[PDB]
């Protein structure tokens, strides 16, 4: 009776296993934009993915991950709120049901179809696991969907995932380059924050940007084909991956423009 999406074992539950739930710095939340302010001490975020090696694709069972090499300093993310080097290792998504609800955090109340997470390990811990016990360990980068015109650089994929349909299933997944998942602006909104999802640690600086990308109905429709389950076991479609917005607390977000 493990942790998941739905009734009998999602968020609401989460706290039983992972108090942390009800912590200080919870995400996703709510990105109020009339409230976030303006830093201009933020600086232009550098996101260099010209070397990202891909590695895998892999049915987590609650998402599917992407998999990089992460034994070298190849794909970094620095600048930002960031202090030092963070290092690209993972990405995934969560979506919906439906074209309306899907993403984790939401602007204005609004929410997108999904959301976009690229993983980085702050290289000043060595590890993925020792940064993921430091509050400044993580860093994640958000990038909404919504549902438009297709995203050519995400059509590999979408292909990619009737080979990796249950829980434990993982595909060769190389030379994939997550450029071209980006949208045009670097614009952001910064706060610190958590995992999303259990085991819920507090380890997240997140940079959610402004611009989301289009995808199109038929590339969203593809991750809602995915299965939670594994193979052989009863189908239970991978849909509403999503935490609601928890509590802000005592944080600021900050907007890195205008
Ligand atoms: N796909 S991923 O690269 O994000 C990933 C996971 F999703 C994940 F769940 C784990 S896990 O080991 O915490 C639990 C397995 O479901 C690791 N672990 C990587 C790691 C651990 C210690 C030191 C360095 C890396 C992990 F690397
Ligand atoms: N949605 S999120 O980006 O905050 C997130 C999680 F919530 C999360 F729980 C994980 S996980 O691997 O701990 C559980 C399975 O997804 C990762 N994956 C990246 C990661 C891996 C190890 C430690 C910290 C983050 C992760 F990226
Ligand atoms: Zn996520």
């Amino acid at each position: 009776h493990h942790w998941g999406y739905g009734k009998h074992n999602g968020p609401e539950h989460w706290h039983k296993d992972f108090p942390i739930a009800k912590g200080e710095r919870q995400s996703p939340v709510d990105i109020d934009t009339h409230t976030a302010k303006y830093d201009p001490s933020l600086k232009p975020l550098s996101v260099s993915y010209d070397q990202a090696t891909s590695l895998r694709i892999l049915n987590v069972g609650h998402a599917f991950h992407v998999e990089f090499d992460d034994s070298q300093d190849k794909a970094v993310l620095k600048g930002g709120p960031l202090d030092g080097t963070y290092r690209l290792f993972q990405f995934h998504f969560h979506w919906g049901s439906l074209d309306g609800q899907g993403s984790e955090h939401t602007v204005d109340k609004k929410k997108y179809a999904a959301e976009l997470h690229l993983a980085h390990w702050n290289t000043k811990y060595g590890d993925l696991g020792k940064a993921a016990q430091q509050p400044d360990g993580l860093a994640v980068l958000g990038i909404f969907l919504k549902v438009g015109s297709a995203k050519p650089g995400l059509q590999k994929v979408v292909d990619v995932l009737d080979s990796i349909k249950t829980k434990g299933k993982s595909a060769d997944f190389t030379n994939f380059d997550p450029r071209g998942l980006l949208p045009e602006s670097l614009d952001y909104w910064t706060y610190p924050g958590s995992l999303t999802h259990p085991p819920l640690y507090e380890c997240v600086t997140w940079i959610v940007l402004k611009e989301p990308i289009s995808v199109s109905s038929e590339q969203v429709l593809k991750f809602r084909k995915l299965n939670f389950n594994g193979e052989g076991e009863p189908e239970e479609l991978m849909v509403d991956n999503w935490r609601p917005a928890q509590p802000l607390k005592n944080r600021q977000i900050k907007a890195s423009f205008k």
